[PDB]
C-alpha cells in the first residue's frame, strides 16, 4: 500500500512507476514490449509481497524496489536491459551527489536548505550597541572598580578590538569559493553582523578613552604574536584551490571564531555574573558571544559538508596540522590572558579557571569536526565556567 | 595689515607669520643653507609683498598657495638658489601625497578617507526590516477574489517584474571593496549586502504565497523580459573588470540606472492601487520599504561616482558622457515596454502609463543631473505632478 | 580454437583464459560470493560463447570489451546476480576513470596522454630560424632602383600589415599550459612561444632596414588596422578565462582564424613577387619560413579543439556553431578590407583581389571543414586554382 | 670647453645651441621671453663652466651638472616662472625616465632594460639538441666499460641530473606575469624552451642507459626527499601576488637551484671524461647544458641586481640573513646528494672534498654577485683542482 521515498518521506504504492521504468529502459534499447514490462513489474510485485510474510512491518524503498527490478531483469531474457538498467541508475545517484564548490544552474532547490537556519540566526539575535546603556558602566570606572580589576577590563577590552575593531570580509567573501545561493545569504549575513561588532567596540574604544592605547596596541609582543597565528590560520583565505581554502575555513571557524574572544568573553561577562557591573558592556559582549557562536557553528556545519563529500582530503597529515595549529591558538590565547592580568589576578576569575575554560573549548572544536581531544581537563576548575556556557 | 589666511579647506584662519618663517627653516635646515635669521628675512619679504596686494590694491586674504608661492619667488630672488629648488618639490611632493585614490588602499584604519559614507549604514539599520514583519492575509485575499481581471493582471505582471531582479543572486554590493578598499566602503557594501538577503526572502515569499512560482521560472522565456535582462547584463559587463574605468562605468549604470529607476514603475503600481483602492496592505508596507532601501542604494552609488569624477575628471570626457545617455535611453526603452507589457489586459484608470512614463522620465534625468550631466526628456510638469505623492513617502 | 585477443591499446595478444577466470575471482571475493572454482566455470561457458562467434564470423578474433560483455552476460545467466551487478558497475567505473581530460592535471608524467602533440615540438625544431640566416641586400636594391610605385606599395603595406601582428608582445601558447596543465602541451607551448620572439625580431629588423619604423608607430590610427585590432581582440576576448568552455573559444578562434588566415594574404603577396616578378629574394625567404611555422601553430590549436570536442562533445551546439561563423565571416570582411588597403595605390596584374579574396575564402573553409563544420564561402574554382602553388610550397 | 658627459655616461661634442633651445622651449611653454634672453641665459651658463674648466681643474660637465646650472641663472633671471616650470618639467622627465621592473609600459620600443636581449642571443648561441650527439660509445661503456664502482657513480650523477632535468619546468616561461617587459617576456620563452630541450635531453639518456625503473623509484630516496625538501622552499613564492615575495623565488632560484643543484654532477661527468676519456656523448650533452645553465643564473642575478637598485629598502639584515640561511640548506642538501653519488667509492681523480669545495665556491660566488658576503671558507689548493671546468663552460 505504501512506499519510502528517496527523501525519506511515505508515498502510496502505484505499481505502473515500476511498470514504465522498466518499459523505458526497454524503449531505450529497442528490446521488450509495455507487455513484457507488465510482466516483470508483476514480478517485483509478487517478491514485495513475499517480504511482508516475513515481517509485517515492512514497507519497501525505492532503492529496494530499484534492486529488485534489476534481479528480475536479469533473471529475464533482457540481459542488455539489465545492464542498461544498472548504468542509468548508478550514474542518476552520482548526478543527485553535490559538490559545495561547483556553482549550479537552478536558484531552487537549495542544495543544502539546513544553512538557511543561519540567516534566521543572525536576524534573531541582530544588535546595535545604541539599544545599551553604557552610563553605570562609565561610573563603575570612575567610582567602584579597583587598579587591577580597570587595568584587567582595559586589556581585555583593547583584546576584544584587536579582532574586532578591523576590516572583516571573510565570511563576505565564502560565495567566490562555495558558490552556493544559500551560503551567499549566510555569508552576506554574517559580513553586516562583523561591521555591527565594529561599531560597538569602536565606539567602546571612544567612551571608554582607549581610542590612543588601541593604536599602540600592535607594537606589543604578545599580540604581534597572536597577529601571527590569526594570519597563518587565514594564509589560504584568497586560495584558489579548493583543499588549501578549506584549511581557512577550518582554522578561522573552529579556532578564530569559536576560542580566540571568548577567554575575553568570559572576563567581561565574570565581572557582571559575579559584581553586577559593567552591565551595558556585558549585554554588548554577551550579543557579540551570541553572533561568535553563530559564526563558529557554520564553519563546523561547512567543514563536516566538505569531508562528507572529499573524505579523502581528511587524512592523518591534515589532522596532525590541525592539532599543531590548535596547540599554537592555545600557547598565544594563554600568553594573551597573562598579558590581561599583568596587574594581577582576579580572586573570582583566576588564570587557571580561564585556561581550563580555553582549554575545553578546544576541545569541543576538535570534536565537532570528529578529531580526538587535546587536552586534559580538570573538571573541578572547568565547573567554574559552568555558567557561561547557561548563558550562551 | 593681514589678519587671516584662506586654507587649503577653503576654511579662514588666523594669519601667523611665524608659520611662513617656520616652513622656510626646515627647508633651509634641510640642505643646511640658511639660518633662522635668513628664514625671518624672507618671511618679511613675503609679508611686505602679502600687504602690497591688500589695502594697496583690492582688500584681499591671502591664500596658502598664494603664500607658497610667494615663498618661492623670494627664495628664488635671494641667495638660496638650492632650497628655492627643494621647497619646489617638496611642496609638489607633498600635494601629490595630499591626494585620496578610492581605488588604493590605505594603511591605517582611522582616520577615514570618506566619513560622509558611514551615514549609508546608519542609513540602512533605521530602514531595516524583514518581511515576517507584515501581514500578507488580505493581499492573498484580494489577489485570489478581490481583484477585476485588469487588475489582477496589472498586479501579476508587477510582482513577477519586481522578482526578476529581487529573487536572484545579488552581489555587487558585498564586493565592491575588491576595487575601492577602504574601510567605510566595505562597511557599506556588506549592509547593502545583507538588505539584499532580506528583499530576496520577502518577494520569494510573495511568488510562493501568490502562486507564482511556476509563472516565475517562465518569465525568462518573454521577449519583454529578454530585452530587459539585455540591458540590465550589458550595464553590469564590466562588474568584475580588473580595470578601474571599466569598472567605474557598472558602478554608474548600475547605481544610477539600476538601483534608482528599474523597479521603481513597478513600486509606484504597487503604491497607487493600495492608495486608491485600499487594497494590497502587506504587499505595499513591504514595496515601501524596498522603494525606500534602493533610494538609500542608488544614492551612495552617486556619491562613490561623484568622488570617482572628481578624482580622475579626465575618464569624464563627452564620449563617456554620450554612453551614459545613450545607456539611459536603452534603459527607458526597455522599461517604457516593462510598463506595457504590466498593462496588456488593459490600462488602470487611476494611474494611466503615461503618467508612470513621465514619473520614469524624472528619474531618469535626476540621476543624469545628480552627477552632472545634462536631462534627457522634457517633462510635463502636470503629467509628473500626479506622481508627487510617492516621492513624499519615499522621504 | 581461440588463439589470440585485441587489447584496448588496439595491440594483438596470445588469448589466456586464466584472464578471464581471475577477472571474475575478483568480482566474485570483493562480494563473498562464489569460489575460485565457480570462477572457471564461467570462463569456460565465456570461452564457450566465443568459439560460437569463430563458427560465424571465420577467423574471429574477440576485444577485451567483447570477452568482457561476454564475462556480464554470464554472470547474469549464473546465480551470482550481485557478483554481475558489482561486475557491471566496476568495468564501467574504471571505464569513466582511464577516459582523459585535457583541462586535468595528472599525477605521473609519463606515460603521455596525447603523445601525437609531441611532434609539434619536433616540427618547430625542423622548422626553426632566425632572420640572420638570410641576405636582404638584393630586396634593399629592388626596393628602391627595382620596384614601380604601385608595387613599392603594395609591398609597404603587406610588410606593416604582416608587422601588425608579429611586432608585438605575444604570449598566447607560452600560457596554454595554464589552462591545459599536460607536460605534453607545456612543451609545444614553450617552444611556440620562443618561435614567436624569432617572428618578432625578424619583422622587426625588416621595418628597420626598409625604413618603416615611422609607418609602423602610426599604422594604429589606420581605421583599417582599427577595424582588424577590432575582430583580433574579439576573438581573444576570453583568452585569460578562468572558465574552460570561454577559455576554448578563444582556441578555436586564435588557431583557426587568426594563425591560419590573418597574415596569409600578406604571405601570398610577398611569395607571389618572388614566383613571378622574381624579386624580394630574402624577404620571401623569412616570409615562407614564417608561414611554415604559422601553419604549425594553427594545426596544432586544430588538434587541441578536436581533443577538447572529443571530451565535452555538449559544449559544440548550433549556438556555438552560430558564433564560429558569425566571427569567420567578421574575419574575412576584416581581412577583405586589409587587401583593399594593400592595393589602395592599384592592384597587381599576376596577383588581383579577387584571385587573394578566393584564397582566403578557402583557408576559412578548410579552417571550418578541420572542426566538423559546415563550408560557408562559395568558392570559384578557376580563380582559387591560381594559388595552389603556394599551398604546394608549405 | 669641447666636450660634454651624456646621462648614458658616454662623451659627446660640446653644443651651447642644445642649452640655448632647453631655455628657449621653458620660455615658449610660458610665453615669458625670446631666444635673445634664452642666447643671454645660454652665455651665463657657459662663462660659469669656463671657470670651472681653464681656470680651476681641467674638467668635464656632465649634462646634470648643466642642467643645476641652467635652472640657478633662470632663478638669478626676471623669469622666475619659467625657472620653476623648467625645475618641474626637468624633474617629471627624470620621474617618467626612472623604470619599475613589476610595471607595464605603454609601448615595445624603447626597452626599458635593452641589455637583458643579450640573453637571447647567448641562448641562440647555446642552442642544442640530442640528436647532434653521438651516444653510442657511452651506451656501452655503461654495459660493460666501467667498473663496478664508477657505474655506480656515473648512475647516480644521471639520475640526480634527471631529478631536475626530467620534469615540467615552467617558472620562465612564466616570469613575465610578474615581470611585465617586452624583452623579459623574449628571454623568458627563449629559456623555456631551453628547458624543454634540457628535458628531451636527460629524458633520453634515461631510456637509453635502460634507468627509467631506477628513475620512477628517485622519489622514495631519503637524500632526494631531503633535495626536494630545499628545492620547494626555494619555490615557495613562485606563484605569489606580492613583488617582495616573488622576488625571493627569483632570488634562491638564480642564485642556488640555476647556478649550483646540477653543478656537482655536471663536474663528475665532466671530470670523468677528462680523466677515463668515456662517456664522450654524454659529457657533450652536460657540456651543453652548464652552457645555458650558466646562462638562467646570470639572466637571473642581472633580475636581482635590478629589483635591488629599484627597492634597495627590500635588502634588509633580515633578508640577507634568510638567503645566509637558505645558501647553508642547499648546500648541505647538495653535499648529502655527492655523499650518496658515491655510496660504493669515491674516485681516485674527483674526491668529495674537491668536489665539496668546488660547491662551497660557487655558493660564494653567488652571494658576492647581488653583493653579499661569502659564507664558506675555501682550501684554494683543492679548490685549483677543478680550475678547468670554468675555462670549459
Ligand atoms: N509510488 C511508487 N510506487 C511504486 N514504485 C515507486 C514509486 N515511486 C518510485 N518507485 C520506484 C519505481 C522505480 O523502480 C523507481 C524510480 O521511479 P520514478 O518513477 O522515477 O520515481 P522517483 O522515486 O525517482 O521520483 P521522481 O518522480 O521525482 O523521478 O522507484
Ligand atoms: N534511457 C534509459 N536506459 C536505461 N534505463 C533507463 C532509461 N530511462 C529510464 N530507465 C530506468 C532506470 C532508472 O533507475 C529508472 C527511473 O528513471 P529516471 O526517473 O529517469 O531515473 P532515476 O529514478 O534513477 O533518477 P532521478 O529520479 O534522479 O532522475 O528507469
Ligand atoms: N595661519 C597661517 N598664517 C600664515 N601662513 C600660513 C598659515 N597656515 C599656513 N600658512 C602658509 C605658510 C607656509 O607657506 C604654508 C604651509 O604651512 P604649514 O605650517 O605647513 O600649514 P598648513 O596649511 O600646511 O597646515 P598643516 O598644519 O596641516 O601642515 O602655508
Ligand atoms: N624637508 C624640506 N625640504 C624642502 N622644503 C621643505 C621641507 N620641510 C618643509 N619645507 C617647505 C615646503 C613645504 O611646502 C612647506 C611646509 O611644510 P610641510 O607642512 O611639511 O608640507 P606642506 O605644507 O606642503 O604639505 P602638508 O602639510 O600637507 O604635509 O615648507
Ligand atoms: N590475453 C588475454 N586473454 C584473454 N582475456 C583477456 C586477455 N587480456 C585481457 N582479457 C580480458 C579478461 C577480462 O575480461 C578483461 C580485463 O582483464 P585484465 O587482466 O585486467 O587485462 P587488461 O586488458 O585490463 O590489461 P591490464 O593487465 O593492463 O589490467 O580483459
Ligand atoms: N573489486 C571488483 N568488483 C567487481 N568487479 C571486479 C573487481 N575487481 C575486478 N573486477 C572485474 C571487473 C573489471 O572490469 C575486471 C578486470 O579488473 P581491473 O583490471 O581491476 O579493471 P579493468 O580491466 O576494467 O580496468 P583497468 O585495467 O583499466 O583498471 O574484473
Ligand atoms: N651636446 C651637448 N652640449 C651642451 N649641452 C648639452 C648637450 N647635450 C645635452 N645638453 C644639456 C643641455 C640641456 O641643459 C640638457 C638637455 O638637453 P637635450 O637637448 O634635451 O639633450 P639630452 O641630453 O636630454 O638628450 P636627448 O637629445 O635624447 O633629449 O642637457
Ligand atoms: N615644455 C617645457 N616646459 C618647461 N621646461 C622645458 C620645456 N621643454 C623643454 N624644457 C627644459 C627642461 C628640460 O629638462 C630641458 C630639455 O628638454 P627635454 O629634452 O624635453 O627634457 P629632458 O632632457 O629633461 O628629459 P628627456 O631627454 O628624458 O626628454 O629643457
Ligand atoms: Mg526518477
Ligand atoms: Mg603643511
Ligand atoms: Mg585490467
Ligand atoms: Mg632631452
Ligand atoms: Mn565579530
Ligand atoms: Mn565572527
Ligand atoms: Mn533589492
Ligand atoms: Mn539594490
Ligand atoms: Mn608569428
Ligand atoms: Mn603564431
Ligand atoms: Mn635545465
Ligand atoms: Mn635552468
Amino acid at each position: 500500500k505504501k512506499i519510502i521515498k528517496r527523501d525519506y518521506s511515505t508515498a502510496p504504492f502505484v505499481l505502473e512507476k515500476i511498470t514504465n521504468a522498466i518499459a523505458n529502459a526497454m524503449a531505450a534499447l529497442g528490446h521488450g514490449s509495455e507487455q513484457d514490462a507488465k510482466l516483470i513489474s508483476m514480478q517485483v510485485y509478487e517478491s514485495l509481497l513475499n517480504n511482508k510474510e516475513q515481517e509485517s512491518e515492512y514497507i519497501p524503498t525505492v532503492e529496494q524496489v530499484q534492486d529488485m527490478v534489476e534481479d528480475k531483469l536479469m533473471s529475464s531474457e533482457f540481459h542488455d536491459v539489465a545492464k542498461a538498467y544498472i548504468i542509468y541508475r548508478n550514474k542518476r545517484a552520482l548526478e543527485r551527489k553535490t559538490n559545495i564548490f561547483e556553482k549550479r544552474i537552478n536558484l531552487k532547490p537549495y542544495e543544502y536548505p539546513e544553512l538557511n537556519e543561519y540567516v534566521a540566526a543572525i536576524r534573531h539575535s541582530y544588535w546595535i550597541h545604541t539599544e545599551f546603556n553604557f552610563t553605570s558602566d562609565i561610573q563603575d570606572f570612575k567610582t567602584g572598580l579597583s587598579e587591577v580589576e580597570r587595568s584587567a577590563i582595559k586589556n581585555t577590552m583593547l583584546a576584544i578590538s584587536q579582532i574586532e575593531v578591523a576590516v572583516k570580509t571573510f565570511w563576505g567573501d565564502v560565495h567566490h569559493r562555495l558558490p552556493k545561493p544559500e551560503i551567499a545569504a549566510v555569508g552576506a549575513t554574517f559580513a553586516e553582523s562583523e561591521v555591527r561588532h565594529h561599531d560597538a567596540y569602536s565606539h567602546l574604544l571612544e567612551i571608554l578613552g582607549l581610542n590612543e592605547e588601541f593604536k599602540e596596541l600592535k607594537k606589543k609582543p604578545v599580540i604581534m604574536k597572536r597577529v601571527h597565528y590569526l594570519e597563518t590560520s587565514l594564509k589560504h583565505a584568497k586560495s584558489d584551490d579548493d583543499r588549501e581554502y578549506t584549511e581557512s575555513i577550518l582554522l578561522f571557524a573552529l579556532f578564530i571564531e569559536h576560542v580566540s574572544l571568548f577567554s575575553q568573553f568570559l572576563i567581561i561577562m565574570a565581572f557582571n555574573k559575579h559584581k553586577n557591573m559593567l552591565k551595558g558592556i556585558s549585554n554588548a559582549v554577551e550579543a557579540t558571544s551570541k553572533e561568535e557562536q553563530i559564526h563558529g557553528d557554520f564553519g563546523v556545519d561547512i567543514i563536516n559538508i566538505i569531508k562528507k563529500e572529499n573524505p579523502e582530503w581528511f587524512d592523518e597529515e591534515h589532522n596532525n596540522l590541525i592539532k599543531e595549529m590548535c596547540l599554537n591558538s592555545f600557547e598565544a590565547e594563554s600568553k594573551v590572558v597573562d598579558w590581561i592580568f599583568e596587574k594581577g589576578e582576579l580572586d573570582f576569575l583566576p588564570k587557571a579557571v580561564i585556561n581550563e575554560f580555553l582549554k575545553n573549548r578546544f576541545n569541543k572544536s576538535l570534536e565537532a569536526i570528529g578529531l580526538e581531544k587535546l587536552f586534559d581537563i580538570d573538571e573541578a576548575l572547568l565547573q567554574e565556567t559552568e555558567w557561561f556556557d547557561d548563558e550562551i
